[PDB]
């Protein structure tokens, strides 16, 4: 599912579309143009994951001004479909937004819409054009204004660089702060409530708050209408998405099998960390083996894709991308669950260990959290819907997330030299995970990766580097690498990101 | 009102709009663009003029794998719906196809549509796509066809030149002809091939023999309801007053039938000519007797002269009767877009022909020769005569409606005896005036009854001169230009659209 909508254009609109054929690869079946009646300059196109219904240019009958195209899913549509004793005449769930629109405006419309989204909206009535992303940052958009007032919207960085604007030589195309709305005016020619949970911050009764918010999560994630398949990737946080993932499948009664992927070298702890919890779970577990040449061969794809230049979302990027094209290639499993956005929130990583103080430590969770739409939320987005595949986080929802980092700081900080101690207690009593791999906190792909850097970029040219990359200059033969082939595929955007990556 | 379905391709889809979008200006209001699922190489395409409902590429929930695309309406809709208890999920006139062809087939969602339509159907469950155009023509269809499974289709050819075939060096862009449909294989690729191409030529939904004074009563009624039936229109309806009989019929009628219906705005005549040209003093005169609002149109020699590229561009023609009346055409179609507001012309074009009204058919060999002769020149009526009316009349926004070529008042007046609709005591049409004489719909004086192209001459020999036309027999070998306004009228087109000259075969006078 890939939006793209046009306000202004002023060159035409058929030398304009090649730049909404770009985004294609979201969704791979269907195809939609349309033009505000109008406001001709106007334009909006849709691409479609896949039989009738769900061309996302909504216009309903009860409101012919309301034009709403979004390419995310939101999980609380029957709640207040029923609450709020609202009609939809589409099957689109998205439809709930425009009978919020008309309720209460665009931040009762937004506030109040539990999943990922990222939606544009425009109303002839007033001549408001609104656009809007999630909490996190995933469900990417990604927007350009010129000057003038042309406005540029699509789902990847893609769709705008080749967009022409005559008016003037240059067009910014910078990506959608997540959280925020942006209501503008439309010419002639922070939002971060939607709600069992026991009150007060005991030890005792907080995992059972912790277990009902995660089920609750991963039992929300379940609405879909393609086939689920979970990224076991051998670490706790996805060992436990596949476990509640699989539990709740089967309470709701659901035919197919469970289906766990795991992507890594020959002969790797992690592989084997997979295919223990798969088996102790009894999933289909697929073990993806992937050798140096296809790895080095993706690259140039992984840095078109992932539209970034760094050396810690472009290293890691590679196998995950290897593993949706085996997926979309031998299996039918459309929808895929991911543990990304888990080893931050509750401050998993191994450079926490070394933190001068667990308010720091719970400050730089939050920075984390806030710059995640560029480190980790884009390497398993941009990779798995570049394949025809929807990702769904079942870690980063708003609430559980938000209740873990309300909880005290001394909690959350690692205390007995293991990480993620909180996420590991409540959840051992379950056997939701063997004991083995639940426990025991925690491959030579980063080596070959270098020295094929090193046989790629030469070492003259190293020093005298800082000139031909003036803002956010390489440091190592690797990231230089990675910035030369972004910079061949996107001339000159280099500023969609700030900083590589710095613990503490 | 633009149709465009592209079946089969293999040179992406973005890079193949330009030609959809140059057929953007028959409706500028808005455009829509549509793959089908599972068939991610065909594509559809819309442009329509004049709320919420529209789309014309509908998709029916009862008919989920019908997707149609149609340019035209159909008039009788009203007696489908109702007798055939057929639903309607859309306000969209041409539903009712898709649920005649669930009934019939095509056979009998063809022959049953009393109105004009240019329409594209895909049924993916049979895998079959379905071509049409109308018994007589007047709705715009043209097709593209390259072996390796192309079917490019366009209302106007100006649509289907872009395209882009690779594999294939000549793509060729040739008219559909009217009355016939095309059934295709859809191969599951996307492929189409071709099976079926056959003619196919509805009064169910007061007609005596033949006999004087009882033949003129069954004209009267059906041309009657025609103008009614024909009546249907959500925006302003306003007559092109030509000035000659038949626009002048049309216009009483157009006008009797609106006061009888109520209708709040008061019909607007619509009239372009010369400086006092009597045409010009006819069609006043036509106006001040039936009470309208008559829009007198002026037009200059520059104004034409300038305009010559644009009328030869839209009317997609090089031939030296129908972009030497075009010019006039294009240019008060210009005006009512600009400075005033009715988008539907009720024109009398077609009706001449239908009913011996031609120069030439006062010398006529025998009856049989001139009814022979004019069901010929009727049936051709897709390059000369309809085709000026309707691409000038479309370039501005505009739609067009020829009540004279109703298929019951036509078909009712092609069975009279042949020696009824000859000329009799010297004058054009006898029949057709004797018909509304008593009815005094327009007035005895008209009812009862050129410096142009000079300058076109002048300005063609001060452009082109003798030294291309010593070559103009190989410049051009197909359908060569004699005279020096047909030499200039084909380089024009000829430089719009290059080595596409297949369209035209013969250009006019058979004495």
């Amino acid at each position: 599912c890939g939006i793209w909508a046009l306000f202004g254009s002023d060159d035409c609109l058929s030398v304009q579309c090649l730049s909404a054929m770009k985004i294609a690869h979201r969704g791979p079946d269907a195809f939609r143009f349309e033009n505000v009646n109008g406001y001709t300059n106007c334009c909006f196109g849709f691409h479609r994951l896949a039989p009738l219904f769900g061309m996302q240019p909504i216009r309903v009958k009860k409101y012919p001004y309301l034009w709403l195209c979004y390419n995310g899913e939101i999980y609380n549509h029957k709640k207040m479909q029923q609450h709020f004793e609202f009609e939809y005449q589409t099957k689109v769930d998205g439809e709930i937004i425009l009978h919020l629109y008309d309720k209460g405006g665009i931040e009762q419309t937004i506030c109040m819409l539990d999943g990922v989204f990222a939606f544009v909206l425009l109303d002839t009535a007033n001549k408001k054009v609104f656009l809007g992303r999630d909490t996190y940052g995933v469900r990417p958009l990604f927007k350009a204004m010129t000057e003038d007032g042309f406005l540029a919207v699509c789902s990847e960085a893609k769709g705008l660089v080749t967009l022409k604007h005559s008016a003037t030589p240059f067009l910014k195309v910078e990506p959608f702060l997540p959280g925020h709305y942006e209501v503008l005016d439309l010419k002639p020619n922070k939002y971060h409530r939607d709600v069992k949970l026991f009150p007060g911050f005991e030890i005792e009764t907080v995992k059972n708050n912790l277990r009902i918010l995660f089920n609750n999560a991963v039992k929300k994630r379940l609405m879909t209408d393609r086939r689920i398949g979970c990224l076991l990737s051998g670490g706790l946080d996805s060992s436990l998405v596949a476990a509640t993932l699989l539990k709740q499948l089967k309470e709701a009664q659901v035919q197919y099998p469970l289906q766990t992927f795991a992507i890594g070298m020959e002969d790797s702890p992690d592989l084997l960390a997979a295919r223990k919890v798969a088996d102790h779970i009894g999933s289909e577990h697929y073990e993806v083996l992937f050798n140096s040449e296809e790895g080095i061969q993706a690259l140039d794809e992984v840095i078109f894709s992932l539209e970034t230049y760094d050396i810690t979302t472009v290293r890691a990027s590679v196998g995950m991308y290897l593993i949706s094209k085996y997926i979309r290639k031998n299996t039918d499993s459309v929808v895929i669950f991911s543990g990304e956005g888990s080893d931050e929130l509750t401050q998993g990583y191994i450079y926490f260990h070394k933190a001068p103080s667990p308010e720091k430590a719970e400050e730089e969770s939050e920075r984390l959290l806030r710059e995640l739409y560029l480190f980790d939320v884009l390497r398993a987005d941009r990779t798995t819907a570049a394949h025809g595949l929807e990702l769904r986080v079942p870690f980063l929802d708003h609430r559980f997330s938000s209740y873990y980092l309300s909880l005290p700081p001394e909690m959350r900080i690692p205390k007995n030299g293991i990480e993620k101690h909180l996420l590991r207690e409540t959840f051992e009593d379950s056997n939701l995970i063997p004991k083995e791999i639940l426990w025991r906190p925690k491959n030579s792909w980063f080596k070959i990766l270098q020295e094929y850097v090193e046989h790629q970029v030469d070492d003259a040219m190293m020093a005298n580097a800082a000139q031909k990359f003036p803002f956010n200059t390489p440091k190592t033969k690797e990231g230089y690498y990675y910035r030369q082939v972004f910079e061949r595929h996107y001339p000159g955007r280099a500023d969609w990101l700030s900083h590589y990556w710095m613990p503490k």
